[PDB]
């Protein structure tokens, strides 16, 4: 009933997403917990309702993949007056995630999930 | 065949325990063996007094990692390359599943900061690289 999940942070569909999506959904799957997909927006006056669509359109493609994958995933679109990576390390804590899984090219908000996270980071080319 | 968990380390340190910890649990739940390497640049920058030292962490690294219910085996690189290089070509060769790094590392003060050698592995690798502190 606890477990501890897999986060992932996606950004957009890519290939490279997909990989980062495929290497999360194969280490929740091993470990039995689900993957918990995760895309963060400021919101307040920054946010806009169209912003709001293509995330949710992301997610649901993200657990679409997850799933196809064999693995259980979740969807959480952060609207929380935050910027990506802070949403994403604090987040990480307050699902005591397992890890967080991540694309890189740094990025920026890669660099500060490495560096800020309070959890393991695994890192996808 | 097998593509095993790749795990470098440096010093004996309960920090190198937390990265040996995560790695051997990464090959327990994958049921493939953890590959401890450690690189020197060998030539005249290397003394005796490192090939024992590295050797005697390395045996210690495996030691953790069998603890852990894993298989593993050490891996001295002494390529004359420099170390990220070493690390991320070895992951390579061996086609790694994933690279696990401590990605601190003690300063001259005994702060740990934020280590250049992992930050290069982690630039630099083709592999996945999981990221330990
Ligand atoms: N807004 C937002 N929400 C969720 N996840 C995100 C966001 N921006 C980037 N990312 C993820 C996408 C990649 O997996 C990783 C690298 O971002 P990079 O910018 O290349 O460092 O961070």
């Amino acid at each position: 009933m606890i477990y501890m999940p897999i986060v992932v942070a996606v950004d957009k569909k890519s290939d490279r997403a997909e990989r980062v999506l495929r290497f999360a959904a194969e280490e929740a799957r091993l470990r039995g917990v689900p993957v918990y997909v995760v895309h963060s927006l400021p919101g307040g006056g920054r946010t806009k309702d169209e912003d709001i669509i293509e995330a949710k359109e992301t997610l649901s493609w993200a657990v679409s993949i997850i799933r196809k994958e064999g693995a259980e995933g979740e969807e959480h679109l952060l609207v929380r007056g935050k910027e990506p990576p802070d949403d994403i390390v604090d987040f990480a804590d307050e699902v005591d995630a397992i890890a967080i899984v991540i694309g890189i090219r740094f990025g920026s908000v890669a660099r500060d999930v490495i560096l800020k996270a309070n959890k393991p980071v695994i890192c996808i080319k």
